[PDB]
């Protein structure tokens, strides 16, 4: 199949494997591996869980067009009321709905209770809302008891708006850390791990770069303040320092394989981090072949310019990119042909938890979009053998994760 037939596809495929068709919100299954990869892998922020009961009311009274339509009408509320970066905002059961808030702080999650709120007023017993405030990594077993203990608390008094939950430590602000990151940035504090994403024989495509930094005996991740610098617009001046110090190593000349490099959302917006790369690049052509930017499918969707500069400005100095996180937008899979990146990261809600029949499809089709234009079809967090073989044979050429990192 050509590109538009087999995009088309897997569009299609990805529509009916991970969405509710009335609220066109995530399903239940979405939902489901959603919680369970943003869990594992930070577990820092909100969950929520809405209970329509009006909607349930027009179900059991007035049949299934009322609650279908009154369903459609609060998916498209609170999907465009509640504007919050990486949201996942699922239909798990005909009156019940599911949020995730990721990095978000318990004064942000109650300000988004009342908004979640505010949005059934204006649609006009009513609701039950349980929102718990997560902090550390846990199972999610754990969570959807929290969560259950927050709905049960809402109902056990109706005083309130909505049942909270904590669980379990003072976190830091925004501005906290800035200028923490501004410290470590000051001192060379950060660390850098290279996870390699090898094909089936290990033959490594690239490493992806992930930093860290020690104060106290404390050890903090990018993924702790990575949202921070973004919302503090400062997020430029971390990626700037990363590519400045992956290129030193890169210029000790011992690694022979390309690094790849997460740049942020709130960098390429920005017109002098790319005016910045396109000078550092030109005084570093030695090592670019061995520079992977990558970036977040969020760019080439809701800023295809500043991305088309980014990346045209990349590919003339010998380095190249790929898009993380590919497909989860649910958006146009376009972009893909007018960019032609090198690779396509698979976003994990495409590659794990693939337990219905229509999931595994989703995953091929939209595997082929990328593989039949010869990108290279990336998937990561692969913890297993089992799970590389079947990724394998679901069109995906390069793996990475504990799989490979347990080796050798
Ligand atoms: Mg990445």
């Amino acid at each position: 199949k050509a590109f538009k037939a087999q995009a088309k596809e897997a569009q299609q495929l990805r529509e009916r494997a991970y969405l509710d068709p009335v609220s066109h919100l995530g399903n239940r299954a979405y939902y489901m591996s959603q919680l369970s990869g943003w869990l594992s892998e930070s577990g820092i922020g909100g969950v929520a869980i809405l209970q329509a009961e009006f909607i349930k009311e027009l179900y059991e009274e007035k049949g299934y067009e009322a609650g279908d339509g009154m369903v459609r009408e609060l998916a498209d509320r609170l999907k465009n009321s509640i504007t919050i970066k990486d949201i996942s905002i699922a239909r798990i059961s005909t009156y019940e709905f599911g949020i995730i808030m990721p990095n978000m702080d318990e004064t942000e999650l109650k300000i988004v209770a009342e908004s979640i709120i505010t949005c059934v007023d204006d649609i006009n017993a009513n609701l039950s809302l349980g929102v718990v405030s997560n902090k550390r990594q846990s199972s999610t077993t754990t969570l959807l008891s929290l969560l259950d203990n927050a709905l049960a608390k809402a109902k056990s008094n109706p005083e309130l708006n909505y049942g909270f939950i904590s669980s379990d430590k003072i976190i830091l602000g925004k501005q906290q850390w800035k200028t923490l990151v501004e410290e470590a940035i000051h001192n060379d504090w950060f660390t850098f791990r290279y996870q390699a994403a090898n094909s089936s024989w290990g033959k490594t495509f690239h490493r992806e770069v992930f930093s860290a930094f020690e104060k106290d005996g404390v050890r903090y991740t990018a993924n702790q303040f990575l949202f921070a610098l973004e919302q503090l617009n400062a997020s430029h001046i971390f990626d700037q320092y990363v590519i400045e110090r992956v290129i030193q190593q890169l210029e000790k000349g011992e690694l022979t394989d390309p690094l790849a490099i997460n740049i942020a959302q709130g960098s390429i917006s920005q017109p002098s981090f790319i005016r910045w790369i396109s000078q550092t690049l030109s005084k570093h052509l030695s090592v670019a072949n061995l520079l992977h930017f990558e970036i977040p499918e969020g760019c080439f969707v809701n800023e295809p310019h500043y991305t088309a500069l980014f990346c045209n400005a990349v590919r003339n100095a010998g380095a190249d990119f790929g898009v993380d996180n590919y497909g989860r937008n649910f958006q146009s899979l376009d972009y893909i042909n007018e960019f032609r990146p090198k690779y396509v990261k698979l976003d994990y809600l495409f590659t794990h938890h693939l337990d219905d029949e229509r999931q595994k499809f989703t995953l091929t089709s939209i595997s082929r979009t990328a593989h039949n234009l010869g990108i290279t079809t990336i998937a990561s967090r692969v913890e297993t053998q089992t799970q590389l073989d079947f990724l394998s044979e679901h069109f995906i050429e390069v793996f990475q994760g504990f799989i490979v990192d347990k080796a050798a």
